[PDB]
């Protein structure tokens, strides 16, 4: 369990204003992002550049903002 | 599994802050789409009095199954 606060380079938007995500993981999560940069001459696909998320235990819950939201993972 | 895509109700906002400082540009919004491979909860938290304690309010997630991809965008994998 052990809730973890993902760093503030990453939040959720939700229609506007954003969030911080708070992660209840039960399975691994991976990102990916995704643009229509491989180019030829008629064509464009589609390169998946991970993103590193920095994640941090929640060490205590008086750290936790006063909204957020939260990703459960079952 | 599948892929699912989120409509612009829910989106992911990168910030990337800097290697000059920006620090104007602001996040930068994308839409998400779901590589599910166990189910997905979200709930939206705020904070209500005890002392400790946060109200969790759901929130419906209208992924729609594609089979129409914008030219940017997240790819959230379980
Ligand atoms: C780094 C956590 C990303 C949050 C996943 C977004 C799920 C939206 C339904």
């Amino acid at each position: 369990p052990a809730l973890r606060l993902v760093d503030p380079q990453i939040q959720l938007a939700v229609t506007p204003k954003v969030y911080p995500i708070i992660l209840r993981l039960g399975s691994p999560l991976s990102l990916n992002m995704a643009r229509k940069t491989l180019n030829s001459l008629e064509d464009k696909a589609f390169q998946l550049t991970p993103i590193a998320v920095q994640m941090t235990k929640l060490a205590t819950t008086e750290e936790l903002p006063d909204e957020f939201v939260v990703v459960t993972v079952k």
